[PDB]
Order: structure tokens, then C-alpha cells, then sequence
């Protein structure tokens, strides 16, 4: 009923009143590239650096299984579509999202949306949430509350399924090109503490050809973070 | 993101942009019971009569997955729930559905639906082919033709699901109720021909509890036609 007319993502779509977790279900279900899962509400939501993702009805709780298997070099870019398709679709109802290095969509630096990357051999799972009409907690925003009326949760779906499809097809012709996207929608001339084994800061300058995070500690030394168990906060 | 609000039909739904048959697949894939299986086309749609079902574009083509399991016999009332449900859907789009036994639905004598069951394993599987806004052979009919304007697909999807998880629910406790139904939504009254071997013709009376269809032929013999291969023709 839903005639979408994507190429490869969106082929199928799997919908659930009520699901554990869409990459959960991703990750562990045989299932066809493109295919989407998205359910009204997640029970057990998950987030990056095992924190628990809130999932109440009136989110957009989706999964994407993917098998590009490009280059091992250019595949950690994964997270980059999802966070550049997002806030393309959020530009299309008027949202300044801006992306938080590596996986986060702010709004006026508040939370509304956060993608998390699975992989295992293969297949590729792309998790997004994004904040449409649900209420949200401390930290966050929503689009509802951005814009300060409720938003048609299919229509946010139709919007970004086709961002990502465009996006995902590129990506396996010019893996490089989703770099320059993310670098124009990144929240970067800032200073910012990068937490992980310790802790440092310094001015979030750019994103390089890796998409490492660069780094410019005030005595000048340059550290390019990458990919994995570190958070960044703004200072 | 779909926010149905059903109980048992549409707790899941799998939407496919392109399917060989929703029927097959459904038979074919462990799924929970009240999943719904959609496509925007089908290539090897099929009916009833054993018989090729055309499936473009524009129309609405689903299987549900069902284990009622009710005493064995209420299963000829399986397919009216179908039918019954989309003459109840049609009313709410201001269309007047009329049911021609056993599977079909006709407005002004056009055939608009068609309902194929099939129990292979212990599932139950309740297919629905619904012309909508797609081209229809001669002779028959569809939504936007009745209404001589487009009709919103996932409109009559919601509304068709809605309708089919409360006759459902119900015949689960109530499996007798169906059967007035469908008696009220057919064609009764007129002569009709019972085609192949032992063809014969007279008045469709009713349909007695087993969901046959009583004809009372001119010599005032009363036979039972049993729902299944058979061929009917009004005459
Ligand atoms: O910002 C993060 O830390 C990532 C959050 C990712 C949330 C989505 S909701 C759809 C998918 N299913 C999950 O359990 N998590 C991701
Ligand atoms: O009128 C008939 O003889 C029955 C036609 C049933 C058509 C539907 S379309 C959805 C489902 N998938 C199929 O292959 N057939 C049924």
C-alpha cells in the first residue's frame, strides 16, 4: 500500500506495533538488503556505548539492513548516511539538525535523533531514532516540539527512506562523497572534550578523509579521533 | 510508524514494492498470527478458481495470517470475514459492495474483490485482492472508477485492517454471527448456474450453516452446493 519507490532500501519494510529493538531484530533475522524494520515503540531501545535508548509511540524507530561490502577502508562511514540523511529530511521541515561528530542530530544542541551502526561480517545493520511526537527526556528535542505542532510520522518516514536511498547508492559508486555532506552539516569550530581512554580538549576543527575527528589541542598538538568507544561533550 | 491500534490483524505488517504472490509467501513463512502481507504488485497473483489474479499498481493486495482454530468446520466462514470486511470497507468509501457467493465482491454487478483462503499447514491464510486506483479487466470494477476520482491507498488499508481485527476477534467467540452477515451483504434471490460436471440451474436461496449455497431448482429439488472449485454464473 505504501509505493515506495526507492531502489534498494525501503524494498521491504517490516512494521511492528510493538517490538524488543529494531537492530535487535536486524541483526538476528535473515533478512534481504533494503530491508527497513520500524515499529511505534521499542521495549528495549538500544543506543551507542550500551545506554538505553528511550522509545515511547509518536518516534521513528527504524533499522536498515545493508550489504555494501566496499573497501574495509571506506565502510565506518556508514553512521555518516544515517546522520546526513536525517538531517536532510529535518531541512525539508524547515529543522536546522546539525550533526554532533560521530552519530548525534542536534537541534540548538539538544538531542533529536541518534544513529547507531551494527556489523557483523556482511551485513551492516543502520539503526536510527529519531524524535518526531513523542515526549522526549532532558537532553533532547523533538521535531513536534522544534517546529510546536505534530508532524505526520509517514511523512517523516516517505522523507528520509528517500534521502537514504539516494545517499546509500552513491555511497557504493562515490564512498567519498558522503564526507563533504557530513563536513557541511557538522557542528565544528568549537571546543569540545573528547571522553574515552581518559580524556583531552581542544577545538573540533574538521573530519578528515577517515572521518576521524580532528582535534586542535590548545598547545597546538593535533589528535584525530576515531570511530568507536569515545563520546565527545561540548563545552 | 504506521500507529495501528488493531488487536490481533496488523500487529505486523511486511510490505513488499514488488511480490511473485502475498498468499505463497504467507504460507510459505513462519509468521505470528495477525500478520499482514502487502505488495504494490504482484507477478503471480492468483484466485480462487485455481486461476491467474492480474495485480497492478493502484490496488490492494494482502494476506493475513490466521490459527483460529475454532471446532474445524467454520472454516468456509474465513472467507466471508474477507468478504464481509471489505463490503464493510467500500460502505465507508460510499461504495455499495454486494457479496456473490462465495468469495466475490460485485458493485452493479462488476466485480470489485476477491477473497482466496488457504489453510495449508495449520495456518490459516485470508488473501484479499481489492481494486483501488489500478486498470481492471472488462467487466470489472474499482474504487476510483465507482467514485470517478483517485482513492488513498493506505486509507482503505487501515480501514479494511480495522474491519477485519474486529470481525475476527469476534468470530473467535461468535462464529455464528459471520453467517447473517453475509446473508444480508448477498446475492440471493436469482437464478444462477452451477457450472461442470452435473451443471445444473436455479434460485440462490440462502446459505445454510455450513456456508453452502441452497439453490432450489425448477423441479423444486433443493441442493447444496459445498464452497470450494465450483463455478457460478447468473443467469
Ligand atoms: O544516539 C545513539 O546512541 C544511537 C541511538 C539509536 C536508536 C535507534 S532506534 C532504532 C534502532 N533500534 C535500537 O534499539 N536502537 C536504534
Ligand atoms: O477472486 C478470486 O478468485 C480470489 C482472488 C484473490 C486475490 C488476492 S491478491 C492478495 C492474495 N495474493 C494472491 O496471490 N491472491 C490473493
Amino acid at each position: 500500500m505504501l509505493g515506495l519507490k526507492t531502489s534498494i532500501i525501503g524494498r521491504r519494510v517490516i512494521y511492528f506495533q510493538e517490538i524488543t529493538s529494531t537492530n535487535e531484530f536486524a541483526k538476528t533475522s535473515y533478512l534481504e538488503e533494503g530491508t527497513v524494520i520500524v515499529a511505534d515503540k521499542q521495549t528495549m531501545g538500544h543506543g551507542r556505548l550500551n545506554r538505553k535508548w528511550e522509545s515511547p509511540e509518536g518516534g521513528l524507530w527504524l533499522s536498515i539492513v545493508l550489504s555494501p561490502k566496499v573497501p574495509q577502508k571506506d565502510l565506518p562511514k556508514i553512521v555518516f548516511l544515517g546522520a546526513v540523511g536525517v538531517v536532510e529530511t529535518l531541512k525539508e521541515f524547515s529543522i536546522d539538525g546539525r550533526i554532533k561528530w560521530p552519530n548525534d542530530v542536534l537541534v540548538n544542541y539538544k538531542k533529536i535523533a541518534g544513529v547507531l551502526v551494527e556489523g557483523k561480517g556482511d551485513k551492516i545493520v543502520l539503526g536510527i531514532g529519531l524524535n518526531v511526537n513523542n515526549k522526549v527526556p532532558n537532553g533532547a528535542t523533538s521535531m513536534k516540539l522544534e517546529l510546536g505542532s505534530e508532524v505526520p510520522l509517514l511523512s517523516v518516514f516517505r522523507s528520509l527512506i528517500t534521502n537514504l536511498d539516494r545517499l546509500y547508492l552513491n555511497f557504493l559508486k562515490n564512498p567519498m562523497d558522503i564526507l563533504n555532506l557530513v563536513r557541511d552539516n557538522m557542528i565544528l569550530g568549537v571546543r569540545v572534550k573528547i571522553l574515552g581512554d581518559g580524556s583531552f580538549e581542544g577545538i573540533a576543527e574538521d573530519i578528515d578523509d577517515f572521518g576521524r575527528l580532528i582535534i586542535r589541542l590548545d598547545s597546538g598538538e593535533v589528535k584525530k579521533v576515531i570511530y568507536g568507544d569515545v563520546s565527545l561533550r561540548f563545552l
